[PDB]
């Protein structure tokens, strides 16, 4: 039988806060269900260590949704309101299948738009260079679909062992640390003054695969939200 994610100690403090949404952003285990060991294919604990989500078919997702601690009710916070918003990680990307292309495993989100997607892509173009499987990310700075809308830099080439992430906004400004390196020092995101509705993703959603059937997969060595006040 499949192992639930909450059979150990590592992910609590994060399922506290969080509800999984799967397989699209419709509920599938709220905070107390997901403490008290929900668990299936598409998320369970694996090597007795990851956190893993797997999940198929264009724009479907199995990912965690920051929530207000102990039952609370969904988070919004802003990326002007004076605190510093914090979520690490360390993720392992294994190879992925065929006819999956990116999958997004960390996000800032509103309730209307991505201000942040950080995601893994098998091929890709970035200001005139090739880049092969490798992490990206994806800053909004406004609500169209034209380029001038977004901020795209590769941040890694994608490693078999555990990569480590720290995203931290303060006072309008974003910093993306991987591996203890700042690669996005202070990305402007006053677009969004006022926005009092971010909050943030984790896991997997699938974006443009080739195949609706293949099944893309993530492994979290650790996550969390990481609150500067401390209640
Ligand atoms: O690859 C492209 O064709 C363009 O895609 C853009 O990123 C989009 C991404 O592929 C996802 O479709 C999607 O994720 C969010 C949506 O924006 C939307 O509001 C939905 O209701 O919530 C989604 C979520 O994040 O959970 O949004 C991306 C988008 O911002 O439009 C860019 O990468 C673009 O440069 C590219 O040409
Ligand atoms: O485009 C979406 O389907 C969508 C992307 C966001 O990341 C987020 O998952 C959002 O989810 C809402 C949704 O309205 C849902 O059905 C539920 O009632 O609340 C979600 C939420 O903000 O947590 O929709």
């Amino acid at each position: 039988f499949l192992t639930a994610v909450s059979s150990i100690d590592t992910f609590l403090p994060v399922l506290n806060e969080a509800k999984l949404q799967w397989p699209t952003s419709a509920l599938a285990a709220s905070s107390e269900e997901l403490l008290g060991g929900y668990v299936g294919s598409q998320f369970y604990l694996q090597d007795g260590k990851y956190m893993q989500f797997q999940i198929a078919g264009s724009s479907n997702r199995c990912e965690l949704r920051q929530m207000i601690p102990d039952g609370g009710s969904e988070i919004g916070w802003a990326v002007d309101d004076g605190t510093t918003h914090t979520a690490t990680s360390s993720i392992v990307v294994p190879e992925q299948v065929d006819g999956v292309e990116e999958v997004t495993i960390m996000q800032i989100h509103s309730g209307e738009a991505p201000q942040l997607r950080i995601s893994w892509i098998r091929s890709k173009s970035l200001d005139g260079v090739a880049y092969e499987d490798f992490i990206m990310s994806t800053v909004r700075i406004g609500t169209g679909d034209s380029s001038d809308n977004f901020v795209k830099t590769h941040l890694a080439d994608r490693t078999a062992g555990a990569m480590s992430f720290q995203i931290d906004v303060k006072d309008s400004k974003l910093t993306i640390t991987v591996n203890g390196n700042v690669v996005v020092n202070g990305q402007d995101l006053s677009f969004w003054d006022g926005t009092d509705s971010c909050y943030f993703k984790a896991g997997a959603y699938n974006n443009n695969p080739t195949s609706e059937s293949a099944t893309a997969r993530i492994k979290f060595a650790a996550l969390a939200w990481v609150d500067h006040h401390h209640h």
